[PDB]
């Protein structure tokens, strides 16, 4: 087996036209042996992953804080301990409406 | 899209010769959230599917084909198909972890 500390993985700060205030850690990447992509996202206060979609299904698990989830036709705020399933091509995004860092896992089954 | 609180799933207690002090919530693929009581044990076993784990709470002792390793919340684990593994809680508080099993 492999056993590693998620927070030791190098964080990639992302700042683009549709993502701000976000760091990404690739725990299990596209090119690794396991059949699951696993990323840990840290969202700064006011950070935003704008609405978008991908033809693959995503799962998410909220590790710390309150995470606002953007949807095609609205939004909903959840907190640590929630899990989220996003179907293929389904619009989704994220926002941190709090004064604290919010953390969540992104899980992608490899096809 | 589905948005649900994992801890609202009612846990199933697991009591076998090789599993004690353990509760499981089920959240293609499967994702489960395990809670291990102090002194709880998931004895060494294997399955033909791979496993990934993410430790949510506490200090988790991982049983391997050669030896043991204690990790804590924030660690993640990959277990190859058919690799013997297990878990023990050597602490006095509850330990929690996610288990992911891909179908492929």
């Amino acid at each position: 087996m492999i056993l590693k500390r998620a927070y030791d993985v190098t964080p990639q700060k992302i700042s683009t036209d549709k993502i701000r205030g976000v760091h990404k850690r690739v725990l299990i990447g596209l090119k690794d042996a396991p059949n699951f992509v696993i990323r840990l996202f840290t969202v700064e206060p006011g950070g935003l992953i704008d609405r978008h979609s991908h033809p693959w299904e995503h799962e998410f698990f909220v590790l710390k804080g309150k995470l606002t989830v953007l949807k095609e036709q609205g939004e909903e705020t959840v907190e640590e301990g929630f899990y989220i399933f996003v179907e293929p091509n389904e619009i989704h995004g994220f926002r941190n409406d709090t004064d604290s860092e919010v953390e969540f896992l992104q899980l992608i089954p490899k096809e």
